[PDB]
């Protein structure tokens, strides 16, 4: 039960995008960097496009994907609407129609409070079906497919691995063989769902794995469960 976790992840993904970290797609006189997985999580069109491998309002649509905020004006509304229609982004389509229903002469900044949760939920659906995963994490015998960007968002250890010049481009990451696979699996689920499935027999392994992955708030939550 971590109710701010999806909002935290979204802000981390936005920080990444601003710094170009793990960004694997670039749109053009403006250069916009993005993550394919995040785009796929927000747009059915991008998801199809990236599985299979320039428009004026794209900046605004990207901004919305990464911040949950959409800034409309009379100057950009039609552009944003056209792009959103093409990308099948219903939330945006409806916001544009809502703005135009006012006529126009209004700007609007709209904040979609459920968007972060929707993104994380969709990233997890992508992970379930192995879509756009770009890394395999190997823990002793077991193998876990994931998106680097999500790992980096949730774990200091993964941040350091993915920004190391000798490891950043590896598609397979072998963790220390002392690491408990079950512990890792539980933490990986936590990253993608906000739910930490602690059981009495796993708490010590999860706690240790969280310490190694540098997830301090999870370590604290494990500690509390031992004391309750």
């Amino acid at each position: 039960d971590f109710p701010q976790h999806s909002q935290h992840v979204l802000e981390q993904l936005n920080q990444q995008r601003q710094l170009g970290l793990l960004c694997d797609c670039t749109f053009v006189g403006v250069h916009f960097k993005a993550h394919k997985a995040v785009l796929a999580a927000c747009s059915e069109y991008f998801k199809m496009l990236f599985v299979d491998q320039n428009a004026a309002g794209l900046g605004q649509v990207l901004e919305f994907m990464y911040t949950a905020k959409l800034s409309l004006s009379p100057e950009n509304v039609d552009d944003v609407l056209a792009v959103a229609t093409f990308l099948q982004m219903q939330d945006i389509i409806t916001a544009c129609h809502a703005l135009k229903s006012l006529a126009g002469t209004a700007d609007s900044c709209i904040q979609f409070t459920r968007h972060a949760s929707d993104v994380l939920l969709n990233l997890n659906r992508l992970r379930s079906r192995d879509i756009l995963t770009d890394v395999v994490i190997v823990v002793s015998r077991e193998q876990f497919r994931a998106h680097k960007t999500v790992l980096m968002a949730c774990s200091g250890l993964f941040y350091s691995i993915f920004t190391d010049q000798l490891k950043c481009n590896l598609s397979v990451i072998n963790l220390d063989p002392e690491i408990n696979p079950e512990g890792f699996c539980i933490l990986l689920d936590f990253m993608y769902t906000s739910r930490l499935n602690l059981r009495e027999g796993n708490i010590m392994a999860v706690m240790a794995t969280a310490m190694y992955l540098q997830m301090e708030h999870v370590v604290d939550t494990c500690r509390k469960f031992i004391k309750a």
